[PDB]
DNA sequence: CAGGCCAAA
DNA sequence: TCGAA
DNA sequence: CAGGCCAAA
DNA sequence: TCGAA
DNA sequence: CAGGCCAAA
DNA sequence: CAGGCCAAA
DNA sequence: CAGGCCAAA
């Protein structure tokens, strides 16, 4: 029999973009040096050894994205990033010839130049790291001597402006052309750096183990045989990482009276939980199910976490375990991979009376071409005739949020706990 | 210009050109993520050939 | 079908000049547009000035 | 020589969208009967032949 | 630069004509990028910055 | 990948 | 077709 | 040799 | 399977 | 070898 | 085109 | 046999 009438179901529109970047970026060879961090309310007194393995923010979305590009994205609800690429190129590697010692007659045309690549430290459960910047010594600027006080958030933000510029009304206009507009060098500042415990005011029983031998989980290459050579090339699809918060479903209290139900849920975990440890095992690992949540969109909504921008630089791109949709769903914990690419530091041609490492080092730099891409993708669905999009129910997201109102995301500035990357309450801009 | 025949005529413009070599940054550190603020001298050397028909 | 165009980095979308569009006006600020409403003049459909709802 | 920029244009993003519906029409078998429209204003005084095509 | 003076110009030593010498002449005009300076508009600024050239 | 626009061909 | 195919 | 541990696969 | 095989 | 120019096609 | 969501498969 | 005329194509 003929059919009039079919289950054509809803129409939905679903749009994907792309999103490409190109950035050329110097890196200072550091030398690998030993600094005190003191004691500081929390954090216990610590050494660190700093390099010259500098970060590669490619887990923020200023990376992959304009100012414009971003501005435009929050007229698409629902957008979630799907995909993200980074491929890293390396070009010829400078070394100053001499140094500026004049007693010494310390130049030389032979050169040892190593490329250092670091994957996935970040996540490494027995080492601890983190992404600093560092002061140096006016008599050899490849020796740090300090810890700038610089945040996280303030390096992204700086990397940001070099790459995108200033509003044109601004009265430092003229002093970051962007790099998006003139294909010119950034510096970058922020370098891996490994922590052990500093153990020298320690009372009672003494962890003496010195430093995790970090150099058996990178690689390092030739950087004379690299000129001109892909080194690094990663992919990442995301689990759960929401841009845009989905449109917001016709609320069905307005028309049933059982709104607030309640149904089974068997043996399956339909609400997430949180998961807290003790390194210091004063405590036991605790799981918590039904941590305070706040919906994105909808009657009660708080959209602070997008209203403040909070994941175009602040916080990374994925941020799986940290929110909630109704349905029957399975969450599990995410990271990215960390990237951290340099030079290692060159010893300045002299000679030393004992037997140490260099305290001495020649200038250079690393020169590496970065392509990043970001695929995203949101949808347009239309559950009702008027007044709209608006989207099934069971689209309806929640965040993580803390006591006092702010919402909860994963940071990847923290050294790991666990192999974990922790998440922490967001701080306004 | 016009001619006063049946004419048809068309805006015009030559594509232009321009080359040259990108600045060499100097190797010198700096403390903050900006570009290079003090450049190598460099020089390009452009050898041109050019034909016109009347 | 729609277009996002970025020919700048800044505050938003921005499409080249030569796409800007123009419409057709009576002098009473009234935008004209085109009618099938009314009888075809040799063949054609006329404009008219549109009316505020 | 390798390239380390080639010129990829502008980003623009195309969006295409497509509108469906299904309607049924009950018309009604008029007459052809012939009516009088009197003059009005610039409006010609005309006869008018009615018909049932909705 | 290209082709030099008059004979009798008393400038003449100043240019040998690289048409006559095949020597090196230097280039004084670069491509320049504008944008607007809103730092003194007043009422609805375009704050756009920069297209992407490169 | 240039010449009266490019997101058209 | 006052490029020119 | 990267993504919720690696000494598991 | 909120990577994805 | 002519018809909106011929030295254009 | 139905059974714990569909815009997922 | 419809879209800037049809008795033109």
């Amino acid at each position: 029999a003929t059919a009039i009438l079919r289950p054509i179901g809803l129409h939905v529109e679903k749009f994907q973009q792309t999103y490409r970047k190109k950035w050329r970026f110097l890196t200072s060879a550091n030398a690998n040096v030993i600094l005190a961090e003191a004691a500081s309310g929390e954090r216990p007194a610590r050494w660190a050894l700093t390099t010259g393995m500098a970060s590669i923010p490619w887990e923020y979305l200023f990376f992959y994205m304009s100012p414009a590009e971003y501005n435009r994205m929050k007229n698409y609800p629902g957008t979630f990033a799907k995909s993200a690429s980074v491929r890293i190129r390396t070009w010829n590697t400078r070394v100053a010839f001499q140094t500026g010692d004049t007693q010494t007659a310390n130049a030389t045309l032979n050169q040892n130049k190593f490329l250092q690549v670091a994957k996935g430290i970040r996540s490494i459960p027995f080492i601890c790291s983190t992404n600093r910047k560092y002061t140096y010594s006016d008599t050899e600027p490849m020796q740090p001597t300090g810890f700038a006080t610089l945040t996280s958030y303030e390096y992204r933000d700086g990397l940001k402006i070099a790459m995108y510029g200033y509003d044109n009304d601004s009265a430092d206009f003229a002093k970051k052309p962007p790099a998006d507009a003139t294909g010119a060098e950034i510096y970058l500042q922020d370098y891996l750096t490994i922590y052990t415990n500093d153990a020298r005011a320690t009372t009672g029983t003494k962890i003496l183990a010195g430093f995790p031998p970090y150099k058996n989980f990178i690689e390092e290459f030739d950087a004379s045989a690299c000129i001109n050579t892909d080194v690094v090339a990663m992919d990442y699809d995301f689990s759960y990482a929401p841009l845009v918060p989905q449109f917001a479903p016709v609320p069905n209290n307005l028309i049933t009276q059982n709104y607030n139900a309640s149904y089974p849920a068997g043996t399956k975990n339909e609400v997430t939980a949180v998961k807290t440890t003790d390194s210091s095992q004063a405590t036991p690992p605790t799981q918590v199910r039904n941590a305070p949540r706040k919906y994105i969109q909808g009657p009660n909504a708080d959209t602070t976490f997008f209203d403040e921008e909070q994941n175009y630089l602040r916080v990374p791109i994925e941020q799986g375990g940290i929110f909630e949709e109704v349905n029957v769903e399975t969450v599990h914990d995410t990271q990215m991979p960390s990237i951290n690419v340099g030079i290692r530091a060159v010893p300045k041609l002299t000679t030393i009376d004992e037997t140490t490492q260099a305290n001495s080092w020649l200038d250079a730099q690393g020169y590496f071409e970065v392509d990043c891409v970001l695929t995203t993708e949101s949808v347009d669905p239309y559950t009702y005739i008027k007044g709209g999009c608006y989207s099934a129910n069971t689209k309806s997201q929640l965040q993580y949020f803390a006591s006092d109102g702010r919402p909860i995301a994963k940071v990847y500035d923290n050294p790991n706990v666990y192999g974990r990357m922790q998440m922490i309450k967001t701080v306004k801009p």
